[PDB]
């Protein structure tokens, strides 16, 4: 058996470049937090590993901090995947899959993970796949232009357009092309548009809009 | 449930310093191969990781290769722990527990893992404890004085090991003492201690297999 086979709520992964409006799109589901297990990317855990800020240390010295940073990131996504709930729906911001097919892969290309390290991570991903139950029912792709993504990131971190281009192509390879092992179906939103009002045609029966 | 809760054979962990005679001790169980799942240190996997040799690189440049080396070593020990068998006894050379409590701790103390890396590895060990079933019924501790183990390493000249200083052996000695004698680590099972300053070539030989030709007519 795999670990946490009992965690099987309908599990939606929100995927997107930096600055694809993931945070906005996710905030819209808050009204449903009583019926939906809502998990936003755990940046604050990356900023504070028993004292240490792995996020700064990585965007400062990526050659040194890549392996440890992606290692910890991978753990935190694995916790979100395996996190039990009595709710019928889980929506996660990103996934172990975006860690493996996008961030790790870009880090290998940019030379921040040598072949030694890369091979070790891939061996772990194969072990994780064999050993840990990861419910993935649906992916929502917030698909952007790198140009549009770069504008949004200005509003913060020192991130070049070229990094966003790199992450865009890997997202295109995974979610549009089918060049990675594909767990589930993908729905694409044009995240170039403003998504402030997405889904608002749907209203909760409990909303004051339906009071007498 | 945890992964591989089905792998439940009586599992014995052989632990000791570099040079404690673990390879000799394990080889004496070879006559029991039909009834024991015998799993020796997977050094060969560490010497070829889809082409790369991680052991060399770690003893060459520990500061760079410590995080990767110990992460992969951890994986290979997990593969032995979780390996299924129809035999009633599994005997493993070392464990994830020596990786965590001895080798990772020693690399942190020697500055080859910065706090960031150590903390990340600890979070994973805690997750592995929670997620993966690790059968541990017995530890046999091949206890040595560092000086006797130093001498044994010299007499072998095993290329990677040759240049290990006495001070490194002392460090790993004290980490084994803290775990297997002092109980300063979370202890899963009982420990039996051999005096591995002595030669163990002939240990257990009062016991002979009935199938042995010494009991042929
Ligand atoms: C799964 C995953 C999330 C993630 C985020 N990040 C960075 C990019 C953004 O600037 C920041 C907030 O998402 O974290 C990364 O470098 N690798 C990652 N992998
Ligand atoms: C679990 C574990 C085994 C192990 C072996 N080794 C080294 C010590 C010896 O020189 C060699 C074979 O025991 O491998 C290490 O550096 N870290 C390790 N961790």
């Amino acid at each position: 058996m795999k670990y946490a086979e009992g965690t099987r709520p309908f599990t939606i992964l929100i995927e997107g470049n930096i600055g694809s409006g993931k945070t906005t799109y996710l905030n819209h589901f808050e009204k449903y937090k009583d019926d939906i297990c809502l998990l936003t990317e755990p940046v604050e855990k990356w900023r504070n590993v028993n004292g240490v800020n792995l996020l700064e240390l990585m965007y400062k010295d990526p050659k040194k901090w890549a392996m440890p940073f992606v290692s910890y990131v991978t753990l935190t996504m694995l916790q979100m995947h395996t996190q039990p709930t009595n709710k019928k729906v889980k929506i996660m911001e990103r996934s172990i899959f975006s860690a493996r097919y996008c961030f790790v892969e870009n880090m290998r290309r940019n030379g921040w993970l040598e072949q030694g390290m890369y091979n070790t991570l891939e061996e772990w991903y194969k072990f994780i796949e064999e050993s840990i139950h990861i419910q993935a029912d649906l992916i929502i792709y917030l698909r952007t232009s790198p140009e549009v993504a770069y504008e949004r990131i200005r509003k913060e971190e020192n991130v070049p357009l070229e990094y966003l281009q790199q992450l865009h192509q890997l997202h295109e390879d995974w979610l549009i092309h089918q060049r990675r092992p594909q767990s589930c179906k993908v729905l694409v939103l044009d995240a170039d548009l403003n998504l402030e009002n997405i889904g608002t045609e749907y209203q909760r029966s409990e909303s004051s809009i339906f009071d007498a």
